């Protein structure tokens, strides 16, 4: 066998269920009998097919079937590798779900991909799109040359006792095959020649987080652009882990982000770059003692130019299933204040409260103690600032190990080692900007309000809404949800988010996921949309600038599941088919987060008033890729140019197979122009 390249084909149109043969190449032979070497090439998916496999070489007699080697992709974007001479000799196998696209703005487009199989280090290697995939390490190394009668080399199937298994549709752009194992950095160059959309947020970029989740974006009235994000250090896991909220701008429309930042972070354990096992059981485990925030909602104040940034404070490992039932304050002088444990007490004897100035009490003598916190809420003894070791975490096999390090960070109330510890429920923080993130006001926990009968009290992620007319004019509001006397819930402010107000707006006791987003109509109503645990999308309305709420109803003509997912509703500033617009982004498929599509809705004046006034007509749907693809949380904005904006999650988020895959949160743009089916 030669060095360097065996075999090249381009342009090559493989008709469904067809397939091409290799088999009179010159190189053949050489294919026929590989050691190791590495395969990369181009291709455009034509077909719904479930399983296609891209090339393969293998025995395609009788009672072989199990006899071959082939690079494949499914429809949902997934891409992998089986190299097999049946399961008793070997059955090596490599993927990873939502590596390569379909339909990118109406059209089929090409990905790159390349398989690396490297005898010298035992190991293969999966790439696409310019990103290193997946690696499995093998003591035992095989490749082509160990599969018994091989006797074909094809394209778009796999033979299988004479038949087109795994049936491709499509066009392969270009196939090479090399005898030789190439470089990571080689393979990242070339499949990186195909890439769609971009990343804001990255794995590898300074928040030193190998994973993002649950989007926020906002164009403010200066024409930048903000976003954030959690920063999920330990996996894609919900809270009970360590998770920061990243925040990043741009300054020209959307074409390029700046460093992120880390506006809400804890230090009670490192953030760091960690590769989370995907494996059966790895998969599963999660940080157990970290404190964290999660779920982000920003907010801009148009007639200060303000900023803010919500969003859930998690205690050390505490997460939304497990936090404690109660407001996490007490009232002292009809004031209500944070209430502290102190850590030698018994086990839930909250007997201290951090008032005026930070100034920790002992409530049974009413006299302050020797403690106090700043605007941080770390720990100080007579001046003097606290400490406590910081946590790393690794895995020994399949265990994670949390240890303390040698690294001292400052003592905060919501850490595990602290002094005095929080009450363990969840907690709604803030910070503001006046400087569009060059700096951030002090840590608000505007929670006081916290129904004591409430387990959690949370956002829903996304942005919040200021009402631009009307007699509640200037009013600031925030989506929430619990599990207490109400789902669906609000918090607002008259003083420009100098303080809120808690408001519910209904009587449901289930604590289903309600995160729901805002909408304006044009008399300075309001209407929100919100995730159900029904297989349907909710709308309620209010007529008195969000103080009291309709009962909900329906969504009618848009799909969704029974867990539901997130979604995103933003107003248009200019009229579509001359009348007023929201935009609405949300997966549609009723089972499986995928299948995103964002709708156009105009709103009609019914003629009647109250909160009959208004109806949406939802007239356009567009599809952001094919239905198998996956699509989860997301945010849209209206871009200084005519442009929405969209920071998506392209994967799907609830399925148990596509957990800790890293480079998922896409940011795209599209014009109304595409948006409406008119090109
Ligand atoms: C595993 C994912 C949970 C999540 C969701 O995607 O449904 C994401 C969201 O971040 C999370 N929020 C909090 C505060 O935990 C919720 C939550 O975990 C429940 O799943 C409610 O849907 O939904």
């Amino acid at each position: 066998i030669p060095e360097g390249i065996l075999m090249e084909k381009n342009n090559v149109d493989i008709a469904e269920g067809q397939g091409y043969s290799l088999d009179q190449e010159a190189g053949a032979k050489y294919v026929k009998a590989m050691t190791q070497g590495t395969i990369i090439l181009s291709y455009k998916s034509t077909s719904e097919n479930g399983i296609q496999s891209l090339f393969s070489v293998g025995n395609s007699t009788a009672g072989n079937q199990d006899r071959h080697f082939h690079i494949y992709i499914t429809n949902s974007g997934g891409i992998g590798i089986e190299l097999r001479n049946t399961d008793g000799v070997f059955n090596y196998t490599l993927d990873r779900p939502a590596s390569v696209r379909a339909l990118y703005k109406g059209e089929r487009v090409f990905n790159t991909v390349a398989l690396k199989a490297d005898a010298a280090n035992k190991q293969c290697r999966l790439f696409a799109n310019g990103e290193l995939l997946a690696t499995l390490d093998k003591d035992a190394f095989k490749f082509i040359s160990d599969i018994t009668g091989v006797d074909n080399v094809t394209l778009g199937g796999t033979k299988r006792q004479g038949k087109i298994a795994y049936p491709f549709g499509g066009t392969i752009g270009d196939i090479k095959v090399y005898s030789n194992a190439l470089s990571d950095e080689e393979l990242i160059q070339a499949t990186g020649v195909t890439t769609y959309g971009e990343n804001i947020f990255y794995a590898g970029d300074v928040t030193e987080s190998n994973y993002f989740r649950i989007p926020s974006l906002l164009t403010l009235s200066t024409g930048t652009v903000i976003s954030a994000a959690d920063a999920r250090y330990g996996g894609t896991h919900d809270s009970k882990s360590k998770i920061n909220i990243a925040f990043a701008k741009s300054t020209d429309g959307g074409n390029t982000w700046s460093e992120p930042t880390l506006p809400l972070k804890f230090d009670d354990y490192i953030a760091k770059n960690i590769d989370w096992p995907r494996d059966s059981v790895g998969k599963n485990v999660q940080i157990q003692g970290s404190a964290s925030y999660i779920d982000p909602v920003l907010l801009e104040d148009k007639l200060t130019k303000r900023i803010f940034l919500f969003a859930d404070l998690m205690p050390a490992g505490i997460g939304s299933s497990n936090a404690s039932v109660g407001s996490g304050f007490k009232e002292v002088n009809g004031k209500k204040y944070l209430k502290l444990r102190w850590h030698k007490d018994a086990g839930r004897a909250y007997d201290y409260t951090i008032r005026e100035k930070g100034v920790i009490y002992n409530d049974a003598t009413n006299q302050p103690t020797e403690f106090r916190v700043d605007g941080e809420y770390n720990l100080y003894q007579h001046d003097t600032n606290l400490t406590c070791k910081q946590y790393d975490y690794n895995f020994s096999g399949n265990n994670l190990i949390e240890s303390k390090t040698d690294v001292d960070v400052n003592m905060n109330i919501f850490y595990k080692n602290s002094v005095f510890k929080a009450f363990p429920t969840n907690y709604l923080a803030m910070r503001y900007s006046d400087d569009e993130g060059a700096s951030w006001s002090d840590l608000d926990i505007v929670s006081s309000f916290k129904p004591e009968v409430s387990k959690f009290l949370v956002v829903g992620p996304g942005i919040g809404k200021q009402i631009s007319t009307g007699e509640n004019a200037g009013r600031l509001l925030v989506p929430l949800y619990s599990k207490s006397s109400a789902e669906l819930g609000f918090m607002y402010s008259d003083d420009h988010g100098d303080n809120w107000t808690y408001v519910e707006a209904d009587n449901l006791t289930g604590g289903a996921t309600a995160e729901a987003q805002i909408v304006e109509m044009p008399d300075g109503s309001l209407k929100t949309y919100l995730r159900t645990g029904s297989n349907c999308i909710a709308e309620v309305t209010s007529i008195d600038g969000g103080e009291t709420w309709s009962d909900r109803v329906p969504l009618q003509g848009i799909s969704t599941t029974s867990y539901g997912t997130q979604l995103s509703v933003i107003n248009y500033s200019q009229p579509i088919d001359g009348k007023p617009a929201i935009i609405l982004s949300s997966p549609n498929a009723t089972n499986g987060r995928k299948n995103g599509k964002i709708w156009i809705g105009l709103v009609n004046d019914t003629g009647n008033t109250g909160i009959d006034k208004y109806s949406v007509e939802w007239k356009y749907s567009y599809a952001v890729d094919t239905p198998q693809m996956g699509y989860s949380y997301s945010c849209l904005a209206e871009l200084p140019d005519g442009q929405v904006g969209l920071l998506y999650e392209k994967y799907d988020s609830w399925s148990r197979n596509e957990l800790h895959l890293k480079d998922i949160l896409k940011f795209e743009k599209y014009s109304i122009s595409e948006l409406t089916g008119q090109a």
